[PDB]
């Protein structure tokens, strides 16, 4: 396994904006309590779920869990870059898997649920 993704870095310029409030309390909340969010809700281990070659093929892993401290511990300038987060996540999971698998199934429903709930954002 490599580290994975930092969710402070004291360098980093951050935000609260409505938009990251709604991302965190509305968006994140509603997708984590989803009956397919259990494998997105923390990084992947390659060793304890026997992928040997998940981080070989993923280059830039990305997880709810990861998600919401980055939210939690207001790591982001902007929703979009939270947003990117989330796609990144869906991204990889398509990547490393195949149309038809029963997690690619899992993925696309929380992605539709996701851009249903990002489609209005407050201002
Ligand atoms: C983000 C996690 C993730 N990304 N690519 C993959 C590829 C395999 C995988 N194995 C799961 C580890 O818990 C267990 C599992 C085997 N078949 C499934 C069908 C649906 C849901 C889970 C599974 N997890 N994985
Ligand atoms: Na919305």
């Amino acid at each position: 396994n490599p580290p994975p993704p930092e969710t402070s870095n004291p360098n980093k310029p951050k935000r609260q904006t409505n938009q990251l409030q709604y991302l965190l309390r509305v968006v994140l909340k509603t997708l984590w309590k989803h009956q397919f969010a259990w494998p997105f809700q923390q990084p992947v281990d390659a060793v304890k779920l026997n992928l040997p070659d998940y981080y070989k093929i993923i280059k830039t892993p990305m997880d709810m869990g990861t998600i919401k401290k980055r939210l939690e511990n207001n790591y982001y300038w902007n929703a979009q870059e939270c947003i990117q987060d989330f796609n990144t996540m869906f991204t990889n999971c398509y990547i490393y898997n195949k149309p038809g698998d029963d997690i690619v199934l899992m993925a696309e429903a929380l992605e539709k649920l996701f851009l249903q709930k990002i489609n209005e954002l407050p201002t």
